[PDB]
């Protein structure tokens, strides 16, 4: 529903968001 | 390519987050 | 150690982004 | 209120993250 929604996606977001995040933290500790 | 982009990636990542986020404090409010 | 250490900071302001999102959803469901 | 108070904490942390993020992404323009 309506904020639901919105939360979902900031959830989903929220989490490729700390994937690309040790992405980097990865390719630095290289 | 891998730190610096995994980075700007995740910035934008954050910045739908961060809006939804504010779609929803909306909603919300009703 | 500017780089290195902003990471580790955001993952964890990430994280309880990411922990006060999933209470919202709970409280949200109600 | 509840979730209300949930998602101002989620904003407020989500920001601090975006900082931190700018900040780590300078350092390493240096």
């Amino acid at each position: 529903a309506e904020a639901e929604s919105a939360l979902e996606y900031a959830q989903q977001a929220l989490e490729k968001a700390q994937l690309a995040l040790q992405a980097a933290r990865q390719a630095l500790k290289a």
